[PDB]
Order: structure tokens, then C-alpha cells, then sequence
């Protein structure tokens, strides 16, 4: 029997999936530690590794397989259900088993995904600094029509300190914060002027290496929900631009409070797909 995580109904993705739009023919690339491709509730159609020694179809850490399950775990009678269970899923391995990569590795992942025509890029990762080539790669991606989503960061609120990290801090990247099952800001969610929307990030249940399932906490769990919401909108309205997908998501968000803490608010993909 399949479990539906609380996140899928809280962002109303089940409402859109019942209308018949499940993400078919949208290509989503997960830039992360890889994906365990043999996992029975995941279908990975391809990908690339910029980690020497490792292929994309292995996840030595866990983080990548979890983030992918939240975007695309298959709608069946097994494990969990993703936000866009019919997308074409691509694994781009830019982080190692330890969950560390260099800026160049990440940049070659972004570049590979823009060049292989992904509709949506998810980066559940954040550095303390940017990089000129990283700014150019996401600006490039977004100018080519790719929706670019990343985790705002898990640095919490500190007075009026802007704690949003990179690539989220760039203007061509949707910075995603974290709420819990009661729609409260998760204490670790970064704050700052660039925070755009919030999604489920506390206690998220999803696929995990080796044919199992796990609960993790992070804006890194919040981000795949928005990458999945974009995929649903695009399988329903397939000639929209990336700024049109981006604009449906923040203009229809449910207001939760001050933008420093919440951005435009909690996404509602039913309202955004209308
Ligand atoms: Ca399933
Ligand atoms: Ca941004």
C-alpha cells in the first residue's frame, strides 16, 4: 500500500494530480549526491556525474535519493508518492558520499542540465559564497527557460541577519524556505530579503538508500516540493515561460507572514495551476 507524505496534500498537489496532471513529459534534473536508481519506487531515465570515480546511478549518502522521491516517487501501491510522479527524472551527481562538492562540479551540473534541455533544476544545496561562474550558469539557465529552484538554507533567523545562501541568493533562482505540518516556519529555515516561497521541509518522509524510506529535515526537503509543483503546472500549461511558471507559484502562495521570514508564503499548486 502506498503512503502519501503530509507535504503532498499540504501544498494541494493531490488536487492537481486528481485533475489528471502528474508531470508527464517535464524533464527534472536533481543536482545532488546521485539517486539509488534501482529503488523500486523511483524511475531515473538518465543523468551525469561530475564526481570522479562515481556514476550517477548510485547514492552513497542518501540525501539525493530522498530529494528525488519528494519530486517523483511513483504513484503505485508501494512506498511513497511524489509531487509529480510522472516526470522524466535525471540524476546529476555533483556532490559525493560525504555531501561535499566543489563550485566547479556544481557549475558543470547546471551547464549539463541547460544543455540537455531540462525544464526544471533542483539544487537542495547551498554554499556560503557564490561564484562568478555559478552566477553566470544559473542566469544562463534561467534565460534559456529552465525553472531553477534551490534550498534557502538552514541557518535560522539571527536578529535581522540575512542568512540565505548561494545559489538561492541569486535572482534567477527561486529560494525556498521550510514549514512544518502545521505551516509554521521551521526554526532552521534561513531568512532574508531573497526568500521567495515556503514548502514542507520538517519531518519529510521519502525514498532512501537501499530500497528503503526515511525522514529528513531541511530546506533541502522544501525545495523538491517547488520543483515538483513547477513540473505539474508545466504538464498542464506546456508553453508557459519559466517566469510565467515562477510567477504563478509566488503570486498564488498562501500568506503566512512577514516576507523576511516567509517570502510570499506557502505554495498552493492548485491555485498556481488554474
Ligand atoms: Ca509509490
Ligand atoms: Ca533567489
Amino acid at each position: 500500500a502506498q503512503t502519501v507524505p503530509y507535504g503532498i496534500p499540504l501544498i494541494k498537489a493531490d488536487k492537481v494530480q486528481a485533475q489528471g496532471f502528474k508531470g508527464a513529459n517535464v524533464k527534472v534534473a536533481v543536482l545532488d549526491t546521485g539517486i539509488q536508481a534501482s529503488h523500486p519506487d523511483l524511475n531515473v531515465v538518465g543523468g551525469a556525474s561530475f564526481v570522479a570515480g562515481e556514476a550517477y546511478n548510485t547514492d552513497g549518502n542518501g540525501h539525493g535519493t530522498h530529494v528525488a522521491g519528494t519530486v517523483a516517487a511513483l504513484d503505485n501501491t508501494t512506498g511513497v508518492l511524489g509531487v509529480a510522479p510522472s516526470v522524466s527524472l535525471y540524476a546529476v551527481k555533483v556532490l559525493n558520499s560525504s555531501g561535499s562538492g566543489s563550485y566547479s562540479g556544481i557549475v558543470s551540473g547546471i551547464e549539463w542540465a541547460t544543455t540537455n534541455g531540462m525544464d526544471v533544476i533542483n539544487m537542495s544545496l547551498g554554499g556560503a559564497s557564490g561564484s562568478t561562474a555559478m552566477k553566470q550558469a544559473v542566469d544562463n539557465a534561467y534565460a534559456r527557460g529552465v525553472v531553477v529552484v534551490a534550498a534557502a538554507g538552514n541557518s535560522g533567523n539571527s536578529g535581522s541577519t540575512n542568512t540565505i545562501g548561494y545559489p538561492a541568493k541569486y535572482d534567477s533562482v527561486i529560494a525556498v524556505g521550510a514549514v512544518d505540518s502545521n505551516s509554521n516556519r521551521a526554526s532552521f529555515s534561513s531568512v532574508g530579503a531573497e526568500l521567495e516561497v515556503m514548502a514542507p521541509g520538517a519531518g519529510v518522509y521519502s525514498t532512501y538508500p537501499t530500497n528503503t524510506y526515511a525522514t529528513l529535515n531541511g530546506t533541502x526537503m522544501a525545495s523538491p516540493h517547488v520543483a515538483g509543483a513547477a513540473a505539474l503546472i508545466l504538464s498542464k500549461h506546456p508553453n508557459l515561460s519559466a517566469s510565467q511558471v515562477r510567477n504563478r507559484l509566488s503570486s498564488t502562495a498562501t500568506y503566512l507572514g512577514s516576507s523576511f521570514y516567509y517570502g510570499k508564503g506557502l505554495i498552493n499548486v492548485e491555485a498556481a495551476a488554474q
